[PDB]
């Protein structure tokens, strides 16, 4: 679709980055975002960094958004998707972390669809 190819192909502008920061800020303020605000503490999960290849967290993405790290929206979505995929990979489905990744990813998808619609019209 128009938004699909534009997500893959259209380079991010300074205007887009205003939308990326807003989406991220709305995630950081969500009540179920508490496990993803900062990197996982390895004292809380000893084997986490031995099994998770590419860890990710909202503070790392905030730094990358600040430094204009992302060139395409797909790269931004890929980093965010890693946060939730890493969580559901390491934790059981009845874990509070797992449940948070399910709620927050749905919330992110709602906000991402709003951002994609604002770039095209
Ligand atoms: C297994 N596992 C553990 N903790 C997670 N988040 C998280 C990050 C930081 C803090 C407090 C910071 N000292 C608490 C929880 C995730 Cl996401 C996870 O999967």
């Amino acid at each position: 679709s128009t938004e699909d190819a534009m997500t893959v192909l259209t380079p991010l502008t300074e205007k887009d980055y205003e939308g990326l920061k807003r989406v991220l800020r709305s995630l950081q303020a969500h009540k179920m975002a508490w496990p993803f605000l900062e990197p996982v503490d390895p004292n809380d999960a000893p084997d986490y960094y031995g099994v998770i290849k590419e860890p990710m967290d909202l503070a790392t993405m905030e730094e990358r958004v600040q430094r204009r790290y992302y060139e395409k929206l797909t790269e931004f979505v890929a980093d965010m998707t890693k946060i939730f995929d890493n969580c559901r990979y390491y934790n059981p489905s009845d874990s509070p972390f797992y449940q948070c990744a399910e709620v927050l990813e749905s919330f992110f998808v709602q906000k991402l669809k709003g951002f994609k619609a604002s770039r095209s019209h």
